[PDB]
């Protein structure tokens, strides 16, 4: 007869590609739920059913966190056929956007803004989305919906070559004449990507190479067990010489191309290295002209 409804959830592995496809679960940390919204619009995308969750009760059903379930009162004949949307993770500007949303079409619109978008404040538990149509009366089981995270990935690993080994001043961890900045990350998280997501563009420091006062220093937290799964490190021979550098960050998806991750690279002088020419190296890598979400981008470099 007339059933209740259940729709069954999962987390999507990142897709890591370098020079190009596999896919990684990643850690715990990356696949953290901690709060669901249901919505169900009907077949034109309007009149939604919503759901926010929190726990394992709310009103109209329940969550079955273990199973990765959620059972809706809602019968198969007021369901009928349904486009179900699933957002993890939404903070209160998140859930009060999706609160106002009427229509499929909204859904683009809504986006959470960090002012410094790139880790650490991108960090778990992440934002991600997800759809499915599906026919109720046909089956009372949505098997399944595939969350998205919204955020992408990078991981630089870095191999120094001789001209670069220098014995590090060590500063608190921190590696002091090594630095780094981001340009042109995105501010934005969006829930839906837009067909073409605009730009809303920020850089980690303003400073122009040569003129690297305000870029970060090099750190040294990828370097500890167990390890974060964002952050910075680095590896010292057993003379004190820096060797590999590694820098993991999170970072909003973009459909335009520019953004680059900046590094000041010391060097080791043999003797020969005029006085006027003292100084760092700069290298850039351009990172990709369209970032996709859920993807983990790693580069293997020898500088």
């Amino acid at each position: 007869g007339d059933r209740s409804i259940e729709i069954s959830i999962r987390v999507d592995d990142f897709t890591k590609t370098g020079e190009r496809y596999e896919r990684n679960q990643g850690s715990a940390a990356e696949r953290l739920i901690t709060n669901l919204y249901l919505l169900l619009f009907d077949q034109s995308g309007a009149n939604p059913a919503k759901y926010y969750i929190t726990g394992n009760t709310f009103t109209g059903g329940t969550w079955l966190p273990d199973d990765m379930k959620v059972k809706l009162d809602m019968t198969q004949s007021e369901a009928g056929e349904r486009k179900v949307y699933v957002v993890a993770n939404v903070d209160n500007a998140v859930k009060t956007a999706l609160d106002a949303v009427a229509n499929e079409s909204d859904l683009q619109t809504v986006k959470r803004t960090t002012a410094m978008p790139w880790s650490t404040d991108i960090a778990s538990p992440f934002l991600m989305s997800g759809n499915k149509t599906h026919d109720f009366l046909a089956n009372r089981l949505l098997d399944n919906v595939p969350l998205v995270r919204a955020i992408a990935k990078v991981e630089l690993n870095i191999s120094l070559s001789e001209k670069f080994q220098i014995v590090p001043i060590i500063v608190n961890g921190s590696l002091s004449e090594f630095k780094f900045r981001y340009v042109n990350f995105d501010k934005e998280t969006y829930v839906v990507k837009p067909t073409t997501k605009p730009d809303n563009l920020i850089s980690s420091a303003n400073g122009v190479w040569p003129q690297i006062t305000d870029w970060t220093v090099w750190g040294a937290s990828l370097n500890t067990s167990p390890a974060p799964d964002a952050g910075t490190g680095y590896t010292l021979d057993a003379n004190g010489k820096v060797t590999a550098l590694r820098i993991v960050t999170y970072l909003n998806e973009r459909d335009s191309k520019g953004a680059t991750v900046e590094v000041a690279l010391p060097r080791v002088d043999d003797g020969t290295l005029p006085p006027p020419e003292f100084g760092p190296e700069l290298y850039r890598l351009p990172l990709p002209d369209k970032i996709l979400r859920n993807h983990w981008y790693k580069y293997e470099v020898e500088i």
